[PDB]
């Protein structure tokens, strides 16, 4: 073990930030629900949740970039009471050496959420994914790993015999857009009537959560961006966030917003997943 | 582009694990601090918003440093300048920098630069500072740092962070003229963190219990507090046998497993190296 490895692992890779609720995801209601049965009591009860009941060792999160893949993953950890690490897997390409480090100081840090993101660029290097796979079957250890990708097609049979729930986190709908731009805008100054709320929510769709949430940043900027030089207006005197500023940044989101591939989320939803 | 001559791998580890991509943080989100949140709003953030305005030596610094004990904000407050400024934000720890191979730290080092470059405006957070910045590989690393630091189409804010303002070097010092004193929570500050981390969760406390919980969490980092409302949170689950919301005992068995996490820090060495060296308040 190098203190070296050890270090840039607790440095790095696990997770020092702010704790995530429930409440702070919008949307996906039935992956929520699934997650806080089958994953986080368990994972909080094991001397009730034995089996069997027990949580898996292993699952995954899929979708399309932005979708609150990782926030739900931080949110398995803390409502569980878990200690959480996240690593990209490209990261991981000493690989072997990196993969044992990881879990060992999981270990020690139990109970533990691994997430690991693009995790099927390492279950397609066949040595990193063997030694992977050693850590995860060997996985008495409380230890979860959570696997995200935007590619479930190149997570083979093998692959779903370890990771063995499978859930679909989607673009918000209507209702998950809104949740997300009240929310916001409950922590900033704001003066959005209800009818420009249902107009945000209506030119949004197809906006993942993390789209949402850069429409909602570049919104709470259009003031200050908005004022003409007479430097006499000092913070507290600025206009509110208006409807003005979320089109202004609509032309600003909307450019990077992707337009498609949601067929083959569904089909491998249908096939593989909760 | 300006990325052809680094590692692809280096770029993609540095795009992956040090820039952030987590949820914003507002103002509000940080309690307490009102000294160092309104001296941030006007000299770094709303030149970094508005550099039309802000022109030349009106522009913000181009490094600052937050100092005191561990837990109280500071990786907080990088990233609401960053948030709040619409800048992309880069965390890492100091030791991340360090390498065992020739070299290697230095090209991590320019690495980080050149790619915050790419994406700016940018805020670049260095933990634990003193250990770069301190006082042969750690005196190449602290100059190619400085290098980078001083070497202007570049909208790159360094924020270091340390708990031991007191081994920065002197040199190494005048690049962060601007340093501020984040200190433990004052009785306000916890009693604000409770409030907002309850107001997210099913919980019946009286504001007597409140003030309570107050009193009893004296010298409490902001972290402790966070700690505190987790496994207070968890308290009504783990009461049950073989859900009630939280209450007063949930966060007086949450106390006796913070508590001994918590011991006392020398306050009086960042209050005097903030008298002397920094902003003062
Ligand atoms: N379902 C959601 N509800 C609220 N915010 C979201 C949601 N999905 C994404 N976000 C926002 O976008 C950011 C990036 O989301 P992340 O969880 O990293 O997405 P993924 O891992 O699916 O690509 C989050 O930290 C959050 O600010
Ligand atoms: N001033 C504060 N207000 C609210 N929460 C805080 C504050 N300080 C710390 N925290 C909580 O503790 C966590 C860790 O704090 P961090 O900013 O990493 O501290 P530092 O960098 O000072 O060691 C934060 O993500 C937050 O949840």
């Amino acid at each position: 073990l190098e203190p070296k490895m050890i270090e840039l692992i607790m440095n790095e890779i696990m997770d020092h930030g702010p704790p995530v609720n429930w409440e702070d995801i919008a949307g996906v209601e039935f992956a929520k629900a699934t997650i806080k049965e089958i994953v986080v009591w368990p994972m909080l009860r094991p001397d009730i949740f034995t089996g069997l009941r027990g949580p898996p060792k292993g699952i995954l999160l899929f979708g399309p970039p932005g979708t609150g893949k990782t926030l739900i993953g931080k949110c398995i950890a803390s409502q569980s009471g878990a200690t959480f690490f996240s690593i990209s897997a490209s990261s991981l390409t000493e690989g072997e050496k990196m993969v044992r480090a990881l879990f060992a100081v999981a270990r020690c840090q139990q109970p533990a959420v691994i997430f690991i993101d693009e995790i099927d660029s390492l279950l397609s290097s066949r040595r990193i994914k063997t030694e992977f796979l050693v850590q995860l079957d060997g996985a008495e250890d409380r230890i979860l790993v959570v696997g995200a990708t935007n590619r479930p097609q190149e997570i083979d049979e093998a692959a779903r015999r370890r990771l063995v729930k499978r859930l679909y986190i989607p673009l918000p709908e209507a209702s998950a857009r809104k949740q997300i731009v009240i929310n916001l805008m409950s922590k900033e100054q704001c003066c959005l009537s209800e009818e420009e709320i249902e107009q945000i929510v209506q030119q949004s769709d197809a906006f993942s959560g993390a789209d949402m949430t850069q429409l909602c940043r570049e919104a709470s900027l259009g003031p200050i961006r908005s004022l003409q030089t007479a430097a006499t207006i000092t913070p507290d005197q600025v206009r509110p966030i208006a409807y003005i500023d979320f089109e202004n940044a609509f032309r600003t989101v909307r450019p990077s917003v992707s337009p498609k591939d949601l067929e083959l989320y569904e089909n491998w939803n249908k096939t593989f997943g909760c």
